[PDB]
């Protein structure tokens, strides 16, 4: 049985093209009208058996103002996303988190700057700060290309189940690729993050 898992930040961050390319959560999604919300049902399989995140996704109204109390509330986990393309949605990320912790004091976070398939890179490893001082976990992500799609899940899990040590058994169905992570890229990218981390 299974967490509320909330997915924040700026407005065309790519948090609902995320959350969508797992194919049975986008096929099973629920959508509560009074709420703004669609709850999509992403299940894993661990080594130690299955974990649901029901992740909320927004219906765009973010881009407005904040959220209502109700979209955070009870959530037992979270990910909030920034756009690597862009240098205000991670300027905007404090103020999610803040918002976020101000409903749910204590629950596990993890940091994902999402299009990293995108050349023309603004937010770089050496620029993200926030997740240090407020034990968040970070990634980089795209979600057009799958790429790091399972980490910030597998972190959760890990943090939620309260054994470090668990691993993902098999992937869900996801979406195929809509653009290609360049694999050099890819690389330099995982490890410029653990030089960063190391200065
Ligand atoms: N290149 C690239 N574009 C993306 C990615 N994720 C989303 N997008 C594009 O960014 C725009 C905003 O995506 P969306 O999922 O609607 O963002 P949301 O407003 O945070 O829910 C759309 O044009 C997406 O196709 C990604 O990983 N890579
Ligand atoms: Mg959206």
């Amino acid at each position: 049985v299974q967490f509320k898992l909330v997915l924040v930040g700026d407005g065309g961050t790519g948090k609902t093209t995320f959350v969508k390319r797992h194919l049975t959560g986008e096929f099973e999604k629920k959508y509560v009208a009074t709420l703004g919300v669609e709850v999509h049902p992403l299940v894993f399989h661990t080594n130690r058996g299955p974990i649901k995140f029901n992740v909320w996704d927004t219906a765009g109204q973010e881009k407005f103002g904040g959220l209502r109390d109700g979209y955070y509330i009870q959530a037992q986990c979270a990910i909030i996303m920034f756009d690597v393309t862009s240098r205000v949605t991670y300027k905007n990320v404090p103020n999610w988190h803040r918002d976020l912790v101000r409903v749910c004091e204590n629950i596990p976070i993890v940091l994902c700057g999402n299009k990293v398939d995108i050349k023309d890179r603004k937010v770089k490893a050496k620029s993200i700060v926030f997740h240090r001082k407020k034990n968040l976990q970070y990634y980089d992500i795209s979600a057009k290309s799958n790429y790091n799609f399972e980490k910030p899940f597998l972190w959760l899990a890990r943090k939620l189940i309260g054994d470090p040590n668990l691993e993902f058994v098999a992937m869900p169905a996801l979406a195929p690729p809509e653009v290609v992570m360049d694999p050099a890229l890819a690389a330099q990218y995982e490890h410029d993050l653990e030089v960063a981390q190391t200065t």
